[PDB]
């Protein structure tokens, strides 16, 4: 009933939505005694949600960390290897709730998604499990809004191609993407206010510009607006991407089904957009079950995916970045059996990555663990 929480990361991006979305829900008032720790400002301005202690900890000092019952990171992987063997090292028996993909695979930790897997949440924290990790953007979306078929073990595999937004490389890569629309555009500003004006020349001064050291680049290496990346993270070697390979590990700890694993493979694409990931799926289920059926269990899985019917106007207005961006819920649609047959669906989902791709599991975590002392 006294428990001491500290924050790491609380001003980078994730950790600013994650402290964004801890005010919408009034989270600090559930949380007795909150520490925020920095990297760079020792004795600074604490952000002020009402707690006691005002100035900065510093982030990097093993035995000031140590001094709390949780920690809450989203200050990243590099920093969760400088200093959690070192505090686990020292004794230090609390819980670490981490963005970080760092601890994700480690045997006495867990993925939190709590929607999804609560069950495997709540038997950790009676069995002593100390880490709570947050999943891979992707896959945590795709559960979202898949896990009805999942948690019924209705799947046998899965690919899915992504569409993934910048977000997930970070703030820089988002500011880029603006940057380099504004800059397509200005090369032909004037031929675009002039209805007369040839599209074959609009086309080609564009197509010059992605192809010009004019372009700004410096954080994709390559044009991201008006174009696409195939290749996500850093190149395993064996034709795959990390972001790739994460899709079959991440999904089956989640579910706690690494005994006799579902197969999830696919390739992972960055597009234009800011912070939506968005996934076009293909599906073999265990069983040959009508569309209704199969949308029934998907609607029926969480309180925040949304089945959009399989209609142009709603698949348009509901299944989009423009719609997602910002809010927690997880439409998921375009659900049709596939000319393969019974068993094959075609899945469509959408979803922000900042909310459930990152702060939201983490929020709702720390209360779930608050709740549970």
């Amino acid at each position: 009933h006294h428990m001491k929480v500290g924050f790491v990361g609380w001003r980078g991006m994730v950790g600013s939505v994650l402290m964004q979305r801890m005010k919408e829900e009034n989270d600090f008032a559930h949380i007795p005694e909150a520490f925020f720790f920095t990297s760079s400002n020792v004795g600074g301005a604490a952000p002020d949600f009402g707690q006691a202690a005002k100035t900065l900890l510093d982030a990097n000092d093993v035995a000031e960390l140590a001094k709390m019952d949780i920690i809450v990171t989203c200050q990243g992987g590099d920093y969760t290897k400088s200093v959690f063997q070192a505090l686990r090292d020292s004794g230090w028996n609390g819980y670490w709730i981490d963005a970080a993909s760092s601890l994700r695979m480690k045997d006495d930790a867990i993925i939190a998604l709590d929607p999804v897997n609560r069950n495997v949440i709540d038997n950790g924290l009676k069995n002593g499990v100390k880490n709570y990790i947050g999943g891979n953007c992707t896959v945590s979306l795709m559960l979202m809004a898949l896990g009805g078929l999942f948690q019924n073990d209705l799947v046998e595999w899965a690919t899915s191609m992504t569409y993934q937004a910048a977000s997930g490389a970070g703030a820089k890569n988002m500011r880029e993407l603006i940057s380099g629309m504004g800059a397509i555009h200005a090369q032909v500003a004037d031929e675009l206010a002039d209805p007369s004006s040839a599209i074959l020349d609009i086309d080609r001064k564009v197509s010059d510009f992605l192809r010009s050291e004019d372009y700004p680049k410096a954080n994709f290496g390559v044009p991201l607006a008006g174009s696409l990346i195939p290749w996500i993270d850093v190149d395993l070697g064996n034709g795959q991407s990390k972001e790739e390979w994460k899709g079959g590990v991440e999904t089956n700890k989640i579910l706690g089904r690494s005994g006799n694993p579902t197969v999830i493979d696919g390739l992972c694409v960055r597009i234009g957009a800011m912070r939506c990931h968005s996934q076009a799926i293909t599906l073999k289920l265990k069983k040959d079950l009508p569309v209704s059926e199969i949308e029934a269990i998907l609607a029926g899985a969480n309180d925040w995916v949304k089945v959009v019917p399989n209609e142009k106007e709603a698949g348009i207005r509901e299944l989009t970045p423009a719609k997602v961006t910002g809010t927690l819920s997880v439409p998921v649609g375009r659900i049709r059996k596939l000319g393969m047959g019974g068993e094959y669906i075609s899945a469509f989902t959408v979803g922000d990555q900042l909310l459930w791709g990152a702060a939201e599991p983490m929020r709702r975590v720390l209360r779930i663990v608050l709740g549970s002392l």
